[PDB]
């Protein structure tokens, strides 16, 4: 049999919270601009290998990563460094790299919304 796993943690009130420039433009600027696009919609929640009949995701992507936890980790305050967003989406990017093929149609999604995700942190703030 197969279970999803539990989403990524997002909230923990014992991590200490800082507001700043960059993790406010994370959100309010890059996240914004990744979850209109076209080709959000994949990448909007985590993948639900039991809906989608596909048993072997999980056993192939141990650290799962999609716009709506980064989304829940910005505004709930879970990270402190800048770094540690711009790693979960590149995590979530990688993942689609990893369970698929290039030239697959969802990763050829995937190096679009990266590629707008790099033009957006081009102009992180200071
Ligand atoms: C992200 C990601 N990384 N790999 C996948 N995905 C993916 C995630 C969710 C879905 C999906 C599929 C149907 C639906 N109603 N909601 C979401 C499709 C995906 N994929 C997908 C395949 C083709 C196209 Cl055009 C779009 C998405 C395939 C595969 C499971």
């Amino acid at each position: 049999g197969s279970t999803n796993p539990p989403p990524p943690e997002t909230s923990n009130p014992n991590k200490p919270k800082r507001q700043t420039n960059q993790l406010q433009y994370l959100l309010r600027v890059v996240l914004k601009t990744l979850w209109k696009h076209q080709f959000a919609w994949p990448f909007q929640q985590p993948v639900d290998a039991v809906k989608l009949n596909l048993p072997d995701y999980y056993k192939i992507i141990k650290t799962p990563m999609d716009m709506g936890t980064i989304k829940k980790r910005l505004e709930n305050n879970y990270y402190w460094n800048a770094q540690e967003c711009i790693q979960d989406f590149n995590t979530m990017f990688t993942n689609c790299y990893i369970y698929n093929k290039p030239g697959d149609d969802i990763v050829l999604m995937a190096e679009a919304l990266e590629k707008l995700f790099l033009q957006k942190i081009n102009e992180l703030p200071t």
